């Protein structure tokens, strides 16, 4: 679609967007007056509304009611405050459900999914669809042309319960994407291997979805299992775009969104296609608490300007603190606040907001943070959440806005359908799945002080010069060709274990792994070596010559190419067949530009090795661990005014060699004319 | 109104001593030897026809009293009083078969089948229809009998039957709403409904907390609150019909039913149930282990508590293993007669077991009891005799109808508030209300301080100092209780994780402690969960006078001016906790508020107890020492004094004698200096 960013309200200019989801109908309306005051404050120009106000404006069956919502818009565009508005679609009233149970999800065994929570519908329903798509053009219809609105908040993280849904509604839906995608049966028999346990199909009617076969001991159809995991992501795009498609057509100018879910553990929705159905990308994200908390915040945000193809995107939701819907729910420490929101920016963002506003008193999220805490005004989160505000002022006055987030000398591609394949029951071992793989390079790069831009597969890795291919699963003829060709003309590589093993629909490679690609790797494998403690005496882990550990998994390499080098072997008992075999290989391709990872290494084995296959690879590395200390991250304006963000890695201070140009931003940190200093949390940017 | 079971025809009072007893599942010529083996035993009291059903009402509507009438002719001849059963506890094959709209339905709607036991509907009206009969029935049948000297109605009602989600559950959960709020606005407004669409325009749109689909996921936690209500408030509706029935035919006979306290129980409203009972009864089985001794003493001070300091009727325990852990430990030499003691200590004046006889077959086969399958010849049995004899012995030195004495120290539990901190939206699932009672209980027992565990409702308010330990609804009046509790001198320990919400789970706002701030003297914005969910995770904060806070710490932004701090967290400062506010003491015109902003477990506040009661002015004594033998002490009203001792440790303990005449002891020396006391000993003397 065309790129459309919200635009300010009549009359003011264009700033770095900074709101929260705001939900005055859970309070007295008399409590919307401070509200406002203490945004303003706060440096708070958007709001997002409705986005779960169903029950609270169809009040009932056909009887829509406004005028609450009316009212605080008022409140809020009179004090230069902007809308995101929301279709309110994202969760159904009780008298619905009542009337319509038939709306309710099924899980694999059947079970009814009620409401109490929310997001309990399925996502094929004929008639929640219609309740939905009448509630959005009432919407659309009576807030046309009200300037307060500037963009739609269509929905709600679709599919953040109701991914998996197996009521016969899906069924029916199944069936038909099916037909819609293989033409004819053999076609669907021959790509889920059917022949394999009587499972044959005479029609696309006799096709079910993935209900239950069982439980542990059982092994549900892998092939059948991936498409399907494929057609729940579509049906909730599908169902997107209808309400989209409605909200658009009665009010053109406002550009729409949906917030998505991107992070490193995400394993549903394919966002990177969903994403070619939006006017702007926009994200939530949770900070990941403990050691990885940067590292897969920074991960995650380079993703989401991955699937931005590197056009601005809008941060729609993170923590002030604590969430709410973990098992243990740590609070932020000082510092974090702002330094996430500002590595986020420094990832593209041009906006950068929290849920929520207002933090509730009851109901099931009543202990998530809030920008304003249940504390009140006089509360240091709120001192942070205005300090962050003129931080952000200063930043859009600088003019970083619609700047891009630079290419990066090595990309790290990320692979959803790969995670799906990686999470079938009867693979070699259940602890190994694709998404661990890309965290651990892009964390191990960041030691070494290289940021990587994590993109996702169908983008374009291959222009990059070099690019890790970490537990790529699933290796079509045409993703083949792709990195043929990116190593030949020059191209570097890191490829692991756990790549290349099947064709796109989950049929193994034949006469060797890396499947179709062995020529260009220089390595062949004809099994793997999972290891683990499930047993007494279980082989559990394989030493590595360059003094690395692998765990989990490592891959029986069989024979190397004549070209191909060894940097490091496994060391292990002999009668274990792996002594001495290849760990770490790299081989020439034409001008480029393959290092081969056979096992798990992690962040830690990874980065140590990477000095060496760096070398062997001819790609230049500090090799000095104080390198990955702080993490550079810069945006690049097209007249070249570049802004550079800085931040301590570590849980010491540290001092870095200081950017040219004007300081614009410090939190925990000291700006001075030789060198710069950092504490732990701290962040500095910089335009030079 | 307290009604206690009376002798037989001519006997004179005893503590009472025996234990459910099934001859329904032997052979009617084993009789004579259980009632003989029961005289050498002791043993005065049975209870009969607990499950006994599918034998009484055999088929649908007809009633055979026969065997019945025969074993309790036996048991009467041989002196034996019974507590008689209205066996309305499961119902026969033949009424859940014709009837299997009785069965109930868990949240995911599966039915309970029958195969194990108590597997009806609370609520269902069919069921409730034949018990009320059967009841009446049986009520009929031994009115005015003399061996029968109290009724045991129904049994543990909610142990498996609890949480049901049936159509009957659905439709008596509406009304219990539609009653304790009166208009769907005030449901509305306790719930906070207006999140996530789950407004209601009417009552009928009310449903239970079904399955709203697993981890990921999270009910409406005012609904669930409730929820955990109506099901306690479901299950009493249905006994006091029953009772209503069976007091009704045969007045004079006191009723009562049997309660499961233990600390980490979590569903009956106990305290609420005590209301509808003419003596308070209890099942207890000991925790293996460590917390074998002080989980006891805990759970028998509690129900003393629930029964406001009258007699109470331990009516279950074990002989040693019980049958329903995933690992049943068996007692150790003592233990038999030392965990009855413990109870008798507390303030019971019964004492039974489960069971009498062990079964060959069933469920419960390798439940212990007072006659194990190896026979009379047996430790057990040896052991049982002699518990007999010692409560003779106690009986004929005048114990009965003596009350536990007042503590020092109240520690307060609260049912609804563990319902509460059960939401799986909370700063951490790590944190309960249940277990922090029972570390301040251990705690004191280690400083040679017996508290009374007290309910929420009961007199806390009257005693030297108070324990709020997580106490997580605070409702206006719980508030203005504990406020005028320290105005005119008491002193509190208050921790973590109390007054968040009023009594709806509604946050206090401003904040926390809520409404409760100026008594307390400490501000707190936000928790520091703590763990190792993730890698590198802050899992534990160190404090300043060397004790470690784990699983969940308050951060304390602000307090008082004339808040004193005793002890500080020492942490990485990058966590924003370095140096914070950890253990704090404050006054409010003649008390009296300590404040304890984390768990530290039994240990840690042990070792804290010295330090916070000298800053508070309660005396304590600071060896460690006092804690080696745990003191209960038992009064009359004439002036009589029942002290119980109780080695609380591994080795042998000696210990100051108490004045008075010696009346029992195991593993343990009286002398005239100082008593000497083996592990798992107990010694009684009264003054
Ligand atoms: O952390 C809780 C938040 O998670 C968001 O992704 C969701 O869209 C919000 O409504 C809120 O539920
Ligand atoms: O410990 C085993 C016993 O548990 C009791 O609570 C129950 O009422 C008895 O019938 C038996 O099941
Ligand atoms: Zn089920």
């Amino acid at each position: 679609r065309a790129h459309r960013w919200p635009q300010p309200l009549p009359g003011n200019d264009r700033k770095i967007w900074f709101g929260a989801d705001y939900n005055p109908d859970q309070w007295p309306e008399d409590v919307q007056d401070e509200d406002i005051r203490l945004m303003k404050q706060a440096g708070v120009n958007i709001v997002s509304l409705a986005i779960f106000s169903w029950a609270n404006i169809e009040t009932s069956d056909g009887n829509f009611e406004f005028d609450w919502l009316d009212r605080v818009i008022d409140k809020l565009y009179k004090a230069g405050i902007a809308v995101d508005l929301a279709s309110a679609t994202a969760s159904p009233p009780m008298w619905l459900t009542s009337a319509h149970p038939e709306v309710l999800r099924r899980d694999e065994q059947g079970h009814v999914i009620w409401p109490g929570a929310r997001q309990h519908w399925r996502p094929t329903s004929p008639t929640f669809r219609t309740y939905a798509l009448r509630l959005c053009r009432e919407m659309a219809e009576h807030y046309k042309d009200n300037p307060a609105i500037v963009s739609w908040h269509v929905g709600n993280e679709y599919g953040c319960h109701n991914y998996f849904d197996y009521s016969d509604d899906a069924v029916q839906a199944f069936r038909e994407w099916c037909r819609d995608r293989y033409g004819t049966i053999d076609k669907v028999n021959a790509a889920w291997g059917t022949n394999f346990w009587s499972q044959r199909l005479n029609s696309f009617e006799e096709i079910l979805p993935p209900r239950y076969v069982g439980g542990e001991g059982n092994f549900t159809n892998p092939g059948r299992l991936l498409d399907f995991k494929h057609f729940c992501s579509d049906a909730l795009k599908e169902f997107f775009c209808a309400e989209r498609d409605v909200l658009s057509e009665v009010t053109p100018n406002i550009p729409l969104t949906t917030n998505f879910m991107v992070s490193a553990s995400q394993n549903t929705l394919d966002y990177d296609d969903w994403a070619h159905e939006v006017d702007f990308v926009s994200n939530d994200h949770y900070f990941t608490p403990g050691s990885w908390h940067i590292d897969e915040l920074a991960y995650s945000a380079s993703l989401v300007d991955g699937i931005s193809r590197k056009k601005p995107w809008f941060l729609m939701e993170q923590s002030t603190s604590a969430v709410n819907w973990r098992e243990i729910n740590p609070r932020k420490e000082p510092g974090e606040l702002i330094r996430d929101s500002m590595l986020h920016l420094a990832m593209g963002a041009d906006a950068i907001c929290y849920f929520q506003w207002r933090q509730s008193r009851s109901g099931a999220e009543k202990f998530h943070s809030a920008m304003l805490p249940l504390a009140g005004e006089h509360s240091q989160i709120y001192r942070d959440v205005c300090a962050l505000g003129a931080d952000l002022d200063t930043l859009s006055d600088a003019g970083i806005l619609r700047s891009k987030l630079s290419k990066a000398r090595v990309a790290i591609v990320q692979d959803i359908q790969s995670e799906w394949a990686t999470e079938h029951t009867a693979t070699p071992t259940q602890h190994i799945r694709e998404w661990t793989e890309p965290l651990d390079w892009f964390a191990a790069f960041a030691n070494r002080g290289v940021t990587a831009d994590v993109t996702p597969i169908h983008a374009q890795w291959d222009t990059y010069d070099a690019v890790v291919i970490p537990c790529v699963y699933l290796f079509s003829e045409e993703m083949a060709e792709r990195l043929r060709t990116f190593v030949r003309n020059g191209g570097k590589a890191f490829v692991t274990y756990y790549s290349a093993l099947a064709d796109e629909h989950d049929r193994l490679h034949t006469e060797g792994w890396p499947g179709l690609i062995g020529d260009v790797v220089g390595v062949r494998i004809e099994e793997h070596c999972p290891l683990g403690t499930l047993f007494p005496g279980m082989l559990d882990h394989l030493d590595v010559s360059n003094g690395t550990v692998v765990h989990d998994l490592a891959d029986v390499i069989d024979a190397i190419a004549d070209d191909t080098t060894v940097l490091a072997t496994f060391e292990a008992d002999p009668a274990t067949g792996m002594d001495g075999r290849a760990a770490i290989t790299v081989h020439p391709y034409h001008e480029g530009g393959v290092a081969y990872i056979a096992g798990k290494l992690g962040r830690d084995g990874i980065s140590q090795s990477l000095p060496e296959i760096c070398a062997a690879l001819g790609f230049e590395l500090d090799a000095d661990p104080r390198a990955g200390d702080v993490l550079r991250v810069v945006r690049e304006q097209e007249d070249g005014a570049i802004f550079e963000f800085l931040f301590n890695r570590t849980r010491n201070t540290v001092t870095a060699d200081r950017p040219a140009g004007d300081m614009l931003i410090c939190s925990l940190a000291t700006d001075s004319t030789d060198k710069v200093t950092l504490e732990p949390n701290g962040v500095l940017a910089f335009r030079r």
